[PDB]
């Protein structure tokens, strides 16, 4: 992704006017090859009028330039133009809040389920790998950078995601369908084996465990249901025959005709058309964030990092299992033991962001 | 449906451009026969006024064609079209949300129930199968495929979705209304019996498959309500008076009049109206997507394959509750047993999406 | 309500025009007195400007006429309608939301409260008649076809839904506020005295039952709340001044003045207003629309029958309680008993609903 | 509040034309007094010009008017008053959704906590009691109408709803900041004293009354919060800048110019402005329903009543958990003890309500 | 923030027009420097066309006025105004609700673990310190004003909030990641220690705990991803271009020409823009309502005050969970004892706000 919050935090003279002058991930990288199309046609139709064509031709194509301007409005493709991005838009951030975290999984595995030794960390460490386990699995058959990385099943056992037991044990299932659902209903039957022997205490956390594991389940199923059923191409195939039949019409309408037919609206002949440029920028620039938002598992730069969430679970959740199991720092008395109303201190450079505390609407009247 | 995230993975110079070369669920497939007849009205309307209209009556159409002019606006019929489409694409969707996955059953379903026997494995197949039959019996009654595919209730006996007992108990209610809440009752008494007898563990654990079981009840009840109460008819007859009160002016209007009156607006005659067809496909496609998508459960390639569904989920319940019970891999020491920091492996193609580690907005100032 | 679903499954050729030739509940029988006054005025000022008015009073008018033709203009009066229904589609889709079903109750009830006999039935029985009673007393201050069915709290008791001693009871309350809320404190004491009683088994359970009743509680309060607070009459009273001072411009100003005097863009008289009358329909359906959903609990052809949903309730739940206690059909093998991957059969008329399963939009790269 | 469901319950012939003559709360009421300034301007300016002005002058100030006309322009006033009354509606029902009511929390605490005598009605009423005290202190400092009733804390000792010794322990915190958060954490105090001393049976009902007690703290959080943050003044000072800046070139512009200088726009002269009038009511008729819900806790006619539900909430909490506790009705055998399909009587005024349940839109095919 | 909520309680004549005099946080202090170089542009280009210029070049300069002077439109920038800025103000209100409050997390650690006493008091202010710390942690890496207070991780060692111990131990771990996660950790293994010992007293509020932990983990993680995921730049720039591109073509083409050549629009000469200064502004303070909402964790005046909302927790967090545990003030009879309707009094000034109670919409039918 591109992160500039850090430039937009105050609204000063030039927070938004210094972003124009940014290259990667920008309007200028992304209609790079539509421009270049656009201006070769735009100066070849423009020769070809001005010398190839003879004096009778030449007022034929004045008369088809004059009555293709009429059909150059601008609300209807501003209509469908942010009618559609917005559930573009919509569906880009839902995609992104159902990307499974195992953070509120790995604090009850590692408080719950008690036991310092072997048979222990072995336990903890094999309940917290069958999570990471169905992750990598259904982010696998959506992202192509992580297929990339894992382009076959060896590979997981070779990057120590899995283990030749498993691996041979989930290839004697028989079953035509993609294989993501089977390690969640692993998790269940050795929680269940857990319990039966003393190592979770209560029933309780036993159904505290069974309803944290199925939360993840039912994100897996949305994100593999996102990525099953997309926008439908009826719908997509009308924005693109209303952005793509309008500069059509620019191109033979919006030329600078000869000037001694005197036209109410064409009198100057201008080289480059500056005015029609920046209606294909804004113009086009809006389709192409749906272009680029459609689909967020990509190898864009505004596409979602999934191979870096991968590699950062799988070390937190293993150290918070694993290393941080009844480890944690010396109980001592506060600063603030014996004083009702701490008052930590204001640094020099934050001192103008003191304020009383509000009180209430009605407080003055 | 129709699948092409693949397609738009990333924003190159032709993934938009080479989607309007598809022919199956697309606009030149579902407004194929619209077309031919506004073309046929037209022409024959312009061979009329060509040769059967007499030199009076030009001039009595030639008026009509001008009057027929000043109501040829696009924001009104853009309004309609587009306030009606948001809420049917809105619809469409949580008419999916709303499916019934047994996957959060299945696994509580394999893991809570104990017991590995005969009247063991009699009392989960049957606990599982209680639930694809509610599933089914809501599904036959709004999806055309499906209820094609289950005429009657005898096709569910033959085809093993069914018993005859239970077939013929579900016979002897005598109450004139859709039986699709029995076998959610069924399941509720047949859980207190397995309780009553120690194959349960705790109240707990039945208290939780209660709460599982309550959730299908409901997103069932949401379909069936969203079957039942449609979109208003009067706001869907006003979206279809809008737009066809729109081309009805075009065919007189938008006719290619006698050039030797000398009017402002039409000095030249095209065979074709190329700008015409253009503005009819892009208000036309529009309405077809509320056309399509006002009800997702029918036979069209934009629609719900609710068959492979019913067929996905009776064998995956099946094989999780029956044949995986109490049989999880071997427990084995990990790869990374004594690392702290575990360092997957790259494979070449993906070396471009290392990153380092985001450490907030605030870490360069 | 009226239900068109069947009749546009598929994306036909005629599945939306075919809409336009009904009556019950469109926009022909909604707007069907509106139209005739329109027309009234319309013909009687044309009338009056073509033979009252004298000579010189005719070239007032036709100045007038002139003036009042610049203020016809169509964004403004189309914004309003627009951003009113949607607020009154949701408002709408909302009220439906939370009304109460005892389904997830009745399950609850039939399977924990335990005991086949007297006392048993006697204790299930009154349980489940507790919460239709409040269901009841709800909908009977808010729906008008209710409301003419029990004008009085002594219909309640002759219909069977109350008793004598209930009703004797709830008027010694002496609180001048509505007694919707009385029926679920008397359900909490009846199921604390069964559970003190050995008939409910655990605390657990009696507990999911409470939770269970709040939120029936829930939704009752929310009806009741919708329906005290409506869309406020300054918003309301904008969208009428707006759709009634744009048709009154219409009808002196859409008028067909005398030919003689060359206007740009009078010169022809047409006796009806063919693209007026279109105007006003599409107009004036829009906020029809409003006029209709702003109170779905009427006696209109687009509104809730809740008639018919508090007497479903009153047979399903004293059925499921009572007679399908501990009753269930016999427990046998199934069809695929020793089958891995069964394979229900295909009718010959579903045959193309046949598909291949999704494995991942990778799969193919 | 302004209550006119009952007057739209059905779509008639003049349900909506029948609201325009209310005066309470309506247009006419909220708009009177910047409806004589404009007209005073209006009629002044017209005035001067008419005979203050010289000949010399009048020729400028035409060109002034004829100047002032390109700038009246409708869609930029009509998307800012639109996209900002959406969400000062949306948080004006947001702000309804969060008001605490204790009926979830009166029925537990009647049901749970046990004893018939003294120490256990005084526990009761005082656990239902403190509840109360934290929606009235929350209430006091965001509603005008109740700080009025309510102008100090003595007041709430005066009127019951607190203690002498509650009033004088919450003067002895000496922390800077509201005190709406206290009787929250007496509450739990409490019930953990009254579950300390067999009151209450089980933990489990003990975790029950928190976890009820938490939602109306949220509650209770969401409107100090709403109250606190508010609608950017930035967003608030660009609608009135964008529609006092209309009605000022409607002021000089749309004034009736003098008709012997032959203009092609202004020919006529008419004393009043009847459509500009129009235009005036229309676009602050929709100005004046965000000046209106911007705070619904002031004294205005479409402002939430507050002061009511502070003494509804009183009296039926303090019936429902003192005077009802374990009284309940006589249990009876019920109408239709021994039929299967109930079937409750229709009166003759609601004969044709009777429909048939629906069964499925695939039931004809 | 910027409160003025009450001054807008109702809606008297001048409640909207007065709040266009303020100048904290307002559009004349946020658009202060755009507007001086606008006036500086427009004036030095009007006088270089009035003396610099030559006879010959004023021609081509009032020809390439009137050239720039069809592309100033309205709609295609008043949409992406609009569809921007919903998104923008959606975003900065979800931003707010997920800001971390121990407020149901204080209650509860100091009402179920129990002990009075050392080693019940320091287990207490340990629990609830391991939140605060993990709330700052997570604020410290997004909030500009908060990262000013604690430049390094000494700072909390200094103001109170960490420990010795603990600030040693969060060193030795060795990850290149965020350390916001730790605390969350080290809260469940001490509630855990606390359980087993007799403190806590049922696994039952335990896992009470560990739910109330849960959503505060989740609500941190969703500001992280916040702050780490914003609005794409693609669609940042596309607003920017629209916005620049308007007053670029206003300063050409909205320039009082020579009114010796008689034009159709431009025929007198005003030294000042008054309608294009309003039009700046109104079209300039909308996007400066994205510029500052884009972020709202910076230093500006409508930006969220973080740091008195981390000096009132921790305040009111000790005070509840040392200090006011197992102290409640004395329990008495209510006003109300014998009373079954109480009936508050009323205030003098609030005797117009008493109304009767709402008995439904059909109670007078
Ligand atoms: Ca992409
Ligand atoms: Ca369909
Ligand atoms: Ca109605
Ligand atoms: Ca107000
Ligand atoms: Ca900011
Ligand atoms: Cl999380
Ligand atoms: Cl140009
Ligand atoms: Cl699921
Ligand atoms: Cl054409
Ligand atoms: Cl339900
Ligand atoms: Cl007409
Ligand atoms: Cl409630
Ligand atoms: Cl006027
Ligand atoms: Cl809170
Ligand atoms: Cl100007």
């Amino acid at each position: 992704t591109i992160t500039y919050t850090n430039k937009v935090a105050n609204a000063r003279l030039g927070s938004f006017s210094s972003l124009l002058l940014c290259w990667r991930g920008s309007i200028y990288k992304l209609l790079y090859g539509e421009f270049l199309v656009f201006i070769f046609l735009y100066y070849s139709i423009r020769g070809l009028y001005r010398m190839v064509l003879s004096s009778d031709q030449q007022l034929l194509f004045e008369k088809l330039a004059l009555y293709c301007d009429s059909y150059i409005q601008l609300i209807p493709i501003s209509f469908v133009l942010g009618f559609y991005v917005t559930l573009v838009v919509s569906r880009w951030w839902s995609q992104y809040e159902n990307l499974p975290w195992p953070d509120r999984l790995m604090i009850q595995v590692s408080s719950f389920v008690e036991g310092k030794d072997e048979e222990g960390r072995l336990l903890r460490r094999t309940l917290i790998r069958y999570a990471i386990l169905g992750q990598v699995l259904i982010l696998r058959s959506i992202s192509t950078s992580v297929y990339k990385r894992f382009p076959t099943l060896h590979h997981l056992v070779l990057a120590g995601f899995m283990t030749h037991g498993e691996h041979k044990q989930l290839q004697k299932l028989g079953l035509p369908h993609n294989t993501f659902w089977v390690p969640w209903v692993w998790f269940a039957n050795l929680s269940m084996k857990a319990y039966l022997g003393g190592r979770i205490r209560d029933t309780v956390l036993l159904q505290s465990l069974m309803n944290e594991v199925c939360t993840l389940r039912t994100q897996c199923g949305q994100l593999y249901a996102y990525d099953w059923i997309s926008i439908p191409l009826v719908y997509t195939q009308v924005v693109t025959v209303a952005v793509y039949s309008f500069f059509l019409a620019c191109l033979i309408g919006r030329q600078f005709l000869n000037p001694n037919k005197d036209y109410p609206g064409h009198e100057m002949d201008l080289v480059v058309p500056v005015f029609t440029i920046l209606q294909f920028l804004f113009y086009m620039g809006w389709l192409k964030v749906a272009e680029q938002l459609i689909n967020p598992f990509g190898e864009d730069d505004d596409d979602f990092e999934t191979n870096w969430i991968i590699d950062r679970n799988l070390q937190v959740s293993l150290l918070s299992v694993d290393g941080m199991h009844q480890n944690l720092p010396p109980m001592e008395r506060d600063m603030y033991w014996n004083e009702a109303a701490p008052q930590p201190p204001y640094t020099a450079a934050s001192a103008r962001s003191r304020r009383h505390s509000f009180m209430g609407s009605t407080f003055n009247i």
